[PDB]
């Protein structure tokens, strides 16, 4: 009973907190929901398909507003399942802790949505994606691995950004006078910036021999300077997950 | 004889299952019927060149179902050679398994075709792509390699999320009065979907100082975020070769 | 004298064939010339810059054919070097082989070019360039990594074809009534083949929800499954890269 | 006193030379100094937005003049910190150094430029950036790289060629009479150096049954060929912080 009672209280602090292997599914339910919500609102800016959303909007924002308001008092009610909290301070100084406030805070203003107003909505519901990370995993990782690899990503930008103003110059140099797509030095740095990123949008292409010759070999080159960093945190993340292997291989 | 029967019977199982090294270039002579299959249906969907298709694909297709039903039949009938199958009971349980009844079913219901009419081709067409892989080698394969690196995946789409939702809004309230592309955040989302994975279509672009300026640090960060999972699939892949190769050196 | 003859004839033959430090630049100046006349020839086509061209490519032609023959003779005539060839029994066995063949039959043919014109030039153009691997270097290494690397290419590429299959179709149906960009199956998997690649000329892009819908899911699958090959061969060199260097540290 | 004046010299002459953790902020703020103004200036040609940035960039580029000639001063002044220079030998010498020739240079020309108007001003706007890199730190790293590397990028790029060469040769014969966008051997090499890179502006792609089978199959080869080198040096420069990383780990 009481057992239970603190065994239970133990396990919803678990689950609600870092769980291993099953209430993970709980918490990709939680996601499914508000993502739901984020594609539909998406829908719901267009007025064809307006009418044909808002009430669905409705109820699952209110059912939104009731999974994290009780996931919430559940995470205060139960804090005490660790060693620290219990009683009233250190339940108190816990929700001193800046997640909980922000927590807290965006719960009751989500209420007062529902008391600037879509434009509002569209800021919320960015928000409320940033609450699936609590202990920000996701980001402590990328940071750890960017640090590592903080001078050869900062050559792989250097360099390419020389390498951008250089082609940019060059070709400006060349079409100026015959292409109107160039036509400033913030045109031919908008091309060279969406050229050697590989996107290409094909609206400003170099139209003349000197400028076709010389983005011949800028692209060659630069291309893969921009397309280095990527591939550099690639491989930064494949070696580090088979030396943590290793460690659990001993 | 019968000797020279047992080893034949299960010469035939191998090569029709498991082959190493000189059964595959069987295999590979029926992909290349069923691949031209698929290549020219592809062609005979155009009225141009439509009379000039239907005949060999009428050939083709009955090749097909020749060369299938006899590789069925052999797949119940060498069952016997491994030490399991056997008589009626083993064969019996066999066939019980996903595959070969799927193979069955639709072995017949192709037939069904020879006896919704270009569509259901188009569906059958594809599903014998997928007879081609009848261990699940390719799929167990990229599997494994994904479930090892579910954490790092997890952060480079999550994190590329967040960068394409607030790219995405930014650019959307920058523009939204003075270029026509963007007028919903629907639109908003498909320029910044289809500009971060480098696609670059062409038909949304920002253009006014506010937009591109927001763009242009938005891009050279989130590019990366989204071409990051195929270079740690890539390195995944590789090191994996790497160590499989070392185990062979012992 | 003699003495000097020998070890003369033997240098030639080692500049000529493998160099290790100072015969690369010689072979350097030679791909320069080659490299130049494929230019000038890209420049003679266009009727606009013909006559500003026709002289130099006829200057620099001959002086191709100046140089690849006298290499040629000292080929043959410096054969004795290594232990093997000598005399006029090794020598002829020695042209026997494909290469000199095949190349001294190109400089004849090349010698009836100065006697289907300019196209037969493109042609030779061509050709040359491939003579400046002798030794297939750059073949043997590229299918070596290639082969080692035979079931992870094959799942990358398998697996993408049926992401580009399954997306085709299913965009076909949903856009093909509103959109005239999609017509036929043809056209569907010509968009999914020139959008998965990352490509994206914008000549067919979906344009319905459902379109927009369904190409949303299946780029962010399929566009790392068709980019995955470049980053297994990547990491595949760098790999034997470090290893053949250790082996070096011993 | 004296002694504080030795310790502060010296002190002067590590941060404006090699900095640990402390002074990189100083020098983040220089950089930040240069590249406003280079955005600034990018802002002021476009005759759009002139007036609203001129009176800035006098401000911001005589700023840039102060604290660059201060640096300078005291780059020799506290030149005798180390045990070398001293006195005015040590020091002559060292302005003899190619970096401090070319640093007084571009300053008094700076100072010319406030005494090819605009163009000049990019140039040498270009000119600051690489001061950022005074020990050829990123320019040392990527060439050591490449180097180790050297056999591995020259395949890449060799069989890349090739592979554009012949894709560009058929789909010209493919489609010049069908196609306006091709007519010159020029322009299928402009579009099959702009496809295999991925870019695709889109303004010439094949467009006749031929055309788009012949493309068809290239792409899926050509493209992974041409996005090799940026995947080889990712996982070269991943490789070598590992492997640096292991020998700080001894
Ligand atoms: O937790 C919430 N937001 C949040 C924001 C930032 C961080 Cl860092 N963590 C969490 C939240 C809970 C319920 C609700 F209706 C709205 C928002
Ligand atoms: O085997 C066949 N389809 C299949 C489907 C799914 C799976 Cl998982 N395995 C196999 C098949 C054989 C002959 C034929 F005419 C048509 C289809
Ligand atoms: O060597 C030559 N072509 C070649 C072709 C294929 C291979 Cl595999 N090796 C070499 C060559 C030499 C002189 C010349 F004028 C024209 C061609
Ligand atoms: O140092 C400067 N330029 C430079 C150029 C090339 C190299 Cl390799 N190193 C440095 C510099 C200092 C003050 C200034 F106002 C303008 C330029």
């Amino acid at each position: 009973r009481n057992a239970f009672y603190r065994k239970l209280q133990n396990f919803l602090y678990n689950v609600l907190e870092r769980p291993r292997g099953w209430a993970f599914i709980y918490h990709a339910y939680v996601f499914l929901l508000v993502f739901s919500c984020l594609v539909l609102s998406v829908f719901s800016t267009i007025k064809e398909y307006e009418k044909s959303s808002e009430g669905a909007l409705y109820i699952l924002e209110i059912v939104t507003i009731v999974v994290f308001g009780v996931e919430y008092f559940v995470r205060i009610w139960a804090a005490g399942c660790c060693c620290r909290y219990r009683g009233w301070r250190g339940r108190l100084k816990f929700a001193r802790k800046p997640f909980c406030v922000i927590d807290i805070m965006v719960l009751i203003a989500s209420i007062a949505v529902l008391a600037s107003a879509l434009r509002s909505l569209r800021f919320l519901q960015i928000l409320r994606m940033i609450r699936m990370d609590r202990r920000g995993g996701t980001w402590k990782l990328l940071g750890s691995v960017v640090y590592a690899h903080s001078k050869e990503l900062v050559t792989a930008w250097y360099i390419g950004f020389l390498c951008l103003i250089l082609a940019s110059f060059l070709v400006y140099l060349a079409e100026k006078g015959e292409n109107d797509h160039f036509d400033t030095y913030a045109d031919a740095l908008w091309w060279g910036l969406i050229t050697l990123t590989t996107i290409g949008y094909g609206d400003k292409y170099p139209q003349t021999w000197n400028g076709r010759l010389l983005a011949a070999t800028f692209t060659l080159i630069g291309v893969s300077f921009f397309a280095l960093p990527a591939g550099i945190l690639g491989s930064g993340f494949a070696l580090k997950v088979q030396e943590q292997h290793r460690q659990k291989h001993f």
